[PDB]
């Protein structure tokens, strides 16, 4: 396969679904490369575990924790880690309230070249046992000769924007890894990056984030279609934000729009949204605890009840994880029959304007609270028209694309409910016997 899309492995799942996934120790294994230096980019940390995935022999290596905490939650992060000498912290500024770094990466610096790894899960053992979760690998990148000059840069402009990305932090620790990656050849990268950063940004800047971002990707490098109005859109998420009272504040207005863009010229388009029902979550593998990590408020919900009449089940039998719930976070454009898509975007957004950007000051301005960072997989960055769906996610020409759950989403059923985490559910119990009780 040319995407080095993965899942995260799953305990519990026949050998058959974890042949071809990836563990945190996979990923750390000098098989991948011998480790001089690497940065850590998330939310939640336990840093014992982490020191524990890295190779005995790499255990010692630099690392930096990249993060957003505040306050005691940056006290808490700092005794961590004050016993590994090794590791050095950097908090993420973040100016505009209720912002959070969600952003999940690895930068790895090996003896022979530079990978980049963004991914969707925490830097916990929870995150990495039963659920759901996405893994970008980038190719090896080589070292640029010292006295060559060359820029290094891929036809998707990664460099650049990886750097542009970086740079946004205004982070001392942060400069040392721009430095490293000018370095480095990225040019065999096809994966566009869509990042978030917090901000009010307007004029040139306004594309340079969010989906905005993604709005301009998809102007200048996917064509439209005829009869693209019944190629729906699907979001999958983990979490999500206050939409307003109604659908036209900006889920349909500003996020389906930029979503549904398509080429250079100028809805009824269906929108699927997935998120995981109670008795998804109930029935899990995790069972109700796994409700932790989908973290939808009963506050914002009964807001926005308008919302869950668009909300689909997690399903993925493709990939032998319907009971393994979903932190992955994932949008794509299918065809009307789910045959093919358009692009497929994995990410760290959820479905919140914090993520994505709400437009501010008569349209001129993108606001955005949040760090986050995923990648595009566009067919004319592979030669291709479209992407064909791939049917069986581990099954077996590579031209196919590997979607993780299944297709098309099924509705839920009238008895069905969004998981929502701050109420109790009594009725049945889960898979160990338990009920949930905040
Ligand atoms: O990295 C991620 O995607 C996650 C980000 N926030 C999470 C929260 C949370 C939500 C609001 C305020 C504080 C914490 C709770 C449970 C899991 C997550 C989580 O997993």
């Amino acid at each position: 396969n040319p995407f080095q899309f993965y899942l995260t492995r799953v305990s519990g799942v026949k050998p058959k679904y974890n042949s071809g996934a990836l563990h945190i120790k996979d990923i750390l294994s000098p098989l991948f490369g011998t480790l001089v230096s690497s940065a850590q980019f998330n939310y939640c940390f336990d840093v014992d575990w982490l020191v524990k995935q890295y190779p005995p022999e790499f255990r010692k290596k630099p690392i930096l924790l990249v993060h957003g905490d505040k306050r005691e939650a940056k006290a808490h992060l700092h005794a961590q880690a004050k016993p590994y000498e090794n590791i050095s912290l950097c908090q993420a500024k973040l100016d505009i309230a209720f912002g959070t770094h969600h952003t999940k990466m690895m930068l790895l610096l090996y003896e022979e070249g530079l990978r980049v790894v963004i991914h969707t899960s925490n830097l916990i053992h929870a995150d990495w046992h039963q659920k759901t979760q996405g893994i970008w690998l980038s190719p090896l990148y080589p070292r640029i000769a010292d006295g060559t000059h060359k820029s290094g840069e891929s036809p998707t402009h990664f460099k650049a924007d990886l750097i542009s990305y970086l740079m946004a932090y205004n982070a001392p620790s942060l400069k040392e890894w721009i430095d490293v990656i000018h370095k480095h050849d990225l040019s065999e990268t096809n994966v566009y990056l869509i990042g978030s950063t917090p901000g009010r940004f307007q004029g040139s800047q306004k594309d340079n984030w969010g989906h905005f971002r993604l709005k301009k990707l998809l102007k200048d490098h996917a064509s439209s279609m005829p009869n693209a109005e019944s190629w729906p859109v699907v979001g999958q998420f983990s979490s999500v934000g206050s939409l307003g009272a109604d659908e036209s504040k900006w889920l349909c207005s500003e996020f389906k729009e930029s979503m549904l863009t398509l080429g250079k010229e100028s809805s009824s388009v269906p929108l699927y949204l997935i998120y995981p029902s109670v008795e998804n979550v109930r029935t899990s593998l995790e069972g109700y605890p796994a409700g932790g990590s989908l973290p939808y408020s009963i506050q914002t919900a009964e807001k926005q009840n308008w919302l869950h009449s668009y909300f689909h089940k997690w399903s993925a039998e493709t990939s032998g994880r319907s009971n393994a719930m979903p932190h992955i976070k994932t949008y794509m454009r299918p065809s009307p029959d789910f045959s093919k898509i358009a692009w497929f975007l994995v990410t760290s957004a959820n479905l919140s304007k914090a993520a994505w950007g709400a437009l501010e000051k008569n349209g001129t301005q993108l606001m955005i609270r949040s760090y986050e960072l995923g990648v595009l997989f566009l067919p004319s960055a592979f030669g291709l028209d479209s992407f064909k769906v791939k049917q069986k996610f581990f099954a077996g020409p590579m031209a196919t694309f590997p979607v993780p759950y299944d297709l098309p989403p099924e509705l839920y059923g009238s008895k069905d409910r969004p998981w929502i985490w701050n109420i109790p559910y009594v009725k049945a119990p889960d898979t160990h016997g338990n009920m949930w009780v905040p």
